[PDB]
């Protein structure tokens, strides 16, 4: 109830594929300034399952190493939100693809909108796509966001982007 955007149409099983998470947002700032803030995820891969569920695939900056970790997304009546596990009811937000070049979804928490809600900006090859940014950055005006993340192809090519 905060993010206001959610694509209808949404196809899950042409999501599928490798991404790079190139840029990324969120509510308050202790949730991704440094490498190993909570949010500070980084999604490699989107398997829609025959489900109709969505595997998430994504590095993560903690004990001091790049980790793995599945995240799986249930299925809901509506297409284009899928609920998460771990610490609390949850929605991944699926904003806008064209599934072929980029991917815009938040992920929020139904207790605690206001910090819970981080926003990615994905692509399908590790290069800037100014007009994604365009179409990332002008999405979250109507959202609180209060730090924003850019990261570059270099950066992209690497373990836990850098
Ligand atoms: C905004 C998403 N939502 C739940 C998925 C917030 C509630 C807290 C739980 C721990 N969220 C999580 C679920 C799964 N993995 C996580 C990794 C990190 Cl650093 C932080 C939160 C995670």
């Amino acid at each position: 109830l905060i993010v206001t955007q959610t694509m209808k149409g949404l196809d899950i099983q042409k999501v599928a594929g490798t991404w790079y998470s190139l840029a990324m947002a969120a509510s308050d700032i202790s949730l991704l300034d440094a490498q190993s803030a909570p949010l500070r995820v980084y999604v490699e891969e989107l398997k829609p399952t025959p489900e109709g569920d969505l595997e998430i695939l994504l590095q993560k900056w903690e004990n001091d190493e790049c980790a793995q970790k599945k995240i799986i997304a249930e299925k809901t009546k509506i297409p284009a939100v899928f609920k998460i596990d771990a610490l609390n009811e949850n929605k991944v937000l699926v904003l806008d693809t064209d599934y072929k070049k980029y991917l815009l979804f938040c992920m929020e928490n139904s207790a605690e909108p206001e910090q819970s809600l981080v926003c990615q900006c994905l692509v399908r090859t590790p290069e800037v796509d100014d007009e994604a940014l365009e179409k990332f950055d002008k999405a979250l005006k109507a959202l609180p966001m209060h730090i924003r993340l850019s990261f570059n192809p270099t950066q992209l090519e690497e373990q836990c982007h850098i």
